[PDB]
């Protein structure tokens, strides 16, 4: 613990309290809980959905390559190495 930051898919879908909102997006977890309102855009967009893959939204828009370098200074861990190595479907329902 508390090196690498590895952390599972359902835990990370345990990120959304109270000024905690993170997001996965491709295969890093990232923390924006101190860029809710910071983001050149809004803290809604990003408590949209939190706590799981939000690269759907962040690739619906793009960003520009100068925030996707951000991203990196926003890393916080990534997503567990037993699952990304091995990317295990997804259970959904609706
Ligand atoms: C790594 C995390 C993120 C960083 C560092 C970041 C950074 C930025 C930056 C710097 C911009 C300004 C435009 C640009 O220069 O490209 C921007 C705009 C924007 N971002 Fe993000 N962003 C992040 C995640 C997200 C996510 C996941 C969402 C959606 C769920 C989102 C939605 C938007 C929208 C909508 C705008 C433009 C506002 C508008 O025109 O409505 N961002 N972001």
């Amino acid at each position: 613990d508390k090196d690498v930051k590895y952390y599972t898919l359902e835990e990370i879908q345990k990120h959304k309290d109270s000024k905690s909102t993170w997001v996965i997006l491709h295969h890093k977890v990232y923390d924006l809980t101190k860029f809710l309102e910071e983001h050149p855009g809004g803290e809604e967009v990003l408590r949209e959905q939190a706590g799981g893959d939000a690269t759907e939204n962040f690739e619906d828009v793009g960003h520009s390559t100068d925030a996707r370098e951000l991203s990196k200074t926003y890393i916080i861990g990534e997503l567990h190495p037993d699952d990304r190595s091995k990317i295990a479907k997804p259970s959904e329902t609706l």
